């Protein structure tokens, strides 16, 4: 939302979005690892989740790099948005259900709207709903985060939707927290398109996730 | 033995039918197994821990049904009530690939298994089990590579087709390494979104480490 | 010196053969690599570390000979006796250089710092790889540093179809302390055609071996 259509003339990754356009597949992703130990700690003695502290840090993260939020929109334009939310499907008893959970800057206005979506979602409602609102107003202007906080893992891929459009929107994977020595870990992966997002971008990204989960955490 | 699925029954018909759509619906992910007891066990009993992990995946995809089903060579969603394993058996000089029994009992696993590694044919095409399999169609098998003298935090696999990425899931085990006093190895699979959640995976991890410490 | 290969006498003809009908044969690993003696020396030295793990590279994949085969502009398997290295240099508010091996460190070092030094202001991002489209003959290997961003896992393009990427691709990310040594991940995307996991072992141990050499 707040969308540019942008000025591809005057826009300095104007040659790399021409270059990767040619690509079956442009996109790629990078799995990290992020330090969890404070916010694991901080979260339990809060009796808060764990899951939306960190689903904090990454959206927060995501609205504060200008590269996550460059999306071709359906009908082939390159829009940059200046906020993104974030959806995520939420184990539902027996499956998931998809939600939007808007940012917000202020943690607080943050943690309580999005534990009242994850807690309170409609019970005659699509749980695949948001998706399909997203794909028919063909925005994009939202980054996917898939929890599996008993899953650890080194790796994970991606899927290739369409020759010259491998995917709709930056797609993240969260894993299980694990030790090290001393120290509480999760991986964390994401999904970009290289004619939007290099390796510096995806840097200050992973900089800022661990950053504000140990803000959140003080 | 074989099922061809009612997909109008089936919990997965509208997963399966997403995924069609999709250019490569397969993904991979790479974890590590504790393996501790096993390496130990293997070394002190003069035995293959090539083949006990083997087993150990060969025996949680047997256990875990959501491994077993393939799309057939004519679209069908099928599912097997077991599949066996192929793996490339290294030849000084190439590798050939040898397709294993899986039975839940561990020592005619085992010894099924020393036997037809120990047997291969000399004058053998590489990728001669995976011709046999693509004629047949049915893919009643998964595949794991052992690169034991390679460690890695990550593999991705191939794309065959655009629509049908893979035939039947395929698995990496890398080398074995010292974490904190413990010994572990990568593995790393590849298998279809159409069949195959995150939980499905969870649980085959688990399995596997579960059965590796079990036959120590 | 390039070389036509034989395919008939070529012993990965059934290689060669067994991908040609992928929609991608190309694959990636990431490794970790021990850089505990040359990050301290380059440091020492106040050298770049990141010319000290780029000689290791190319002069790893100037001594596997299976690093070295490429599918030419006409669709023909092609040998190169040598491999020079391609990278993007960042640059003030990229450049993509073309870096030569040279056996003696010291002459590499100068050199490849001399070639970073004159980049051209008004250089085209792509230039290099336009260069190396209209000659067709790909005989680089191209490697990407982040030495700020640790990671387990990276992924790569896939170009067209039936020609996933013409070239081997890497990535050096961030170095990290593991078990008490320093440790940074390495990954490199590689046609399966041409390259098997014994190959990337040698390469790895060969990445691993020269970092401690020209640390002396």
């Amino acid at each position: 939302s707040m969308k540019h259509i942008i000025d591809i003339d005057a826009w300095e990754r104007r040659d790399n979005y021409g270059f990767f356009r040619s690509f079956v597949n442009s996109w790629y992703s990078v799995t990290t690892e992020i330090d969890c130990t404070e916010a694991s700690a901080a979260a339990r003695a809060a009796k808060r989740s764990f899951f939306l502290y960190y689903l904090y840090a990454v959206v927060r993260s995501a609205n504060e790099v200008d590269e996550l939020r460059y999306r071709t929109d359906k009908e082939g334009r390159v829009v940059f948005h200046d906020r993104v939310d974030i959806i995520s499907p939420i184990a539902v008893p027996g499956t998931f259900y998809t939600v939007r959970i808007p940012y917000y800057e202020d943690f607080e206005r943050f943690y309580a709207e999005a534990y009242a979506l994850i807690t309170n979602m409609p019970e005659d409602g699509d749980p695949y709903g948001a998706e399909k609102i997203l794909a028919e107003q063909g925005d994009y202007d939202v980054v996917h985060l898939s929890a599996v906080p008993k899953m650890y893992f080194t790796s994970i891929t991606y899927t290739l939707a369409e020759a010259g459009n491998g995917c709709s929107y930056p797609l993240m994977t969260a894993g299980k927290a694990v030790s090290r020595e001393g120290r509480l870990v999760f991986p964390l992966s994401i999904y970009v398109n290289h004619a939007f997002v290099d390796g510096s971008h995806l840097t200050s990204f992973f900089g800022k996730v661990e950053e504000y989960l140990k803000e959140i955490s003080h």
